[PDB]
């Protein structure tokens, strides 16, 4: 109401068609950097470590109520629920990630309560005691970057914690100061990522979600980078869309197939470079 979340900008993306997303996303449906722990781990397993890895820093106990803000397909909480007893509200802006999430909630035999909503963090104000959110910080914009930090402060328990894994990156006219190659190959990159892959998107800085979060009542006590996984990620992704050229383009189209594979293949590029990073911040209350 007083910020009314942006469902068109992130449903033009999410939305496509879950069998699409099928197509290229390990098993869990994770649509995010994996953490490849042991160098031989396979998609899922590194899928699993990079949950684990997240919610290992929240002191989670059970009984206790986990907030995802923008849970995707649900992966991280229904592991949340199964793996550390604790209930969960998942916030998403997409219409199918909602109803394929609400689906494994119907279908759950665990007796933790769980919930989902098609809601911004915009529109959610409910006391809750840890808070997760894996690459979802990207799609806030500028302008609610500190609306959002304030706002998770505020619902977090005295001793509460948050999760922010997110993408950072180093802007254009500063990689060409230092001397670096393809600076403009690097800006057109993201260019082409807002305008036709993640309409409304922003990359994000470690120095300014840093101070985000400290402006806000924070203490990021770490920050831990995944980047070479995010590589190894994305060609795992391009790997299996390409393979499955057929499918996607009978399930969508020629276009959306050579667009998604250009995004997937040009990321993996630019974090090959490390143009663009990903961090996990831990943040104290
Ligand atoms: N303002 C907002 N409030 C809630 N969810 C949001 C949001 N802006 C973007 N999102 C969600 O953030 C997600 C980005 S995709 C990442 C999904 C999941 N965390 C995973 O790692 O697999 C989507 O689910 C999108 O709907
Ligand atoms: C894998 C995505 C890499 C993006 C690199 C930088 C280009 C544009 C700036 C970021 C804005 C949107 C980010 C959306 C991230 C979505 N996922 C969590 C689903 C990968």
């Amino acid at each position: 109401d007083e910020l009314k979340p942006h469902f068109a900008n992130v449903q033009a993306h999410y939305d496509l068609s879950d069998d699409f997303f099928r197509l290229f996303l390990d098993p869990t449906q994770t649509y995010s950097c994996a953490y490849f722990e042991r160098d031989d781990m396979t998609l899922q397993e590194a899928q699993i470590a990079k949950i684990d890895l997240a919610l290992g820093k929240l002191g989670l106990q059970p009984g206790m109520t986990l907030l995802d803000v923008g849970c995707g397909w649900g992966a991280t909480m229904m592991r949340a629920v199964e793996k550390y007893d604790v209930n969960v509200v998942g916030l998403t802006l997409s219409k199918n990630q909602a109803n394929h999430v609400q689906q494994l909630v119907a279908n759950s035999e665990n007796l933790r309560s769980k919930r989902v909503l098609l809601a911004g963090w915009e529109q959610f104000d409910e006391p809750v005691d840890r808070i997760v959110s894996i690459g979802a910080f990207e799609h806030f914009g500028h302008e609610r970057y500190d609306a959002f930090f304030s706002l998770a402060h505020r619902l977090l328990p005295a001793d509460g914690v948050m999760l922010l894994h997110t993408i950072t990156g180093l802007h254009p006219k500063e990689i060409h100061e230092r001397g670096l190659p393809m600076s403009f190959t690097f800006a057109r990159f993201l260019k082409f990522i807002v305008t036709e892959i993640f309409p409304g998107g922003r990359l994000p800085s470690i120095p300014m979600v840093q101070e985000c979060a400290s402006a806000n009542g924070f203490t990021v006590t770490r920050v831990q980078s995944l980047q070479p996984h995010y590589a190894k990620t994305l060609d795992l992704w391009s790997a299996a869309l390409q393979a499955n050229k057929g499918q996607a383009i009978a399930l969508q189209s020629e276009e959306v197939y050579e667009r998604y594979m250009k995004y997937l293949t040009g990321c993996a590029e630019m974090f090959r470079i490390g143009y663009i990073d990903v961090n996990q911040f831990t943040c104290q209350k």
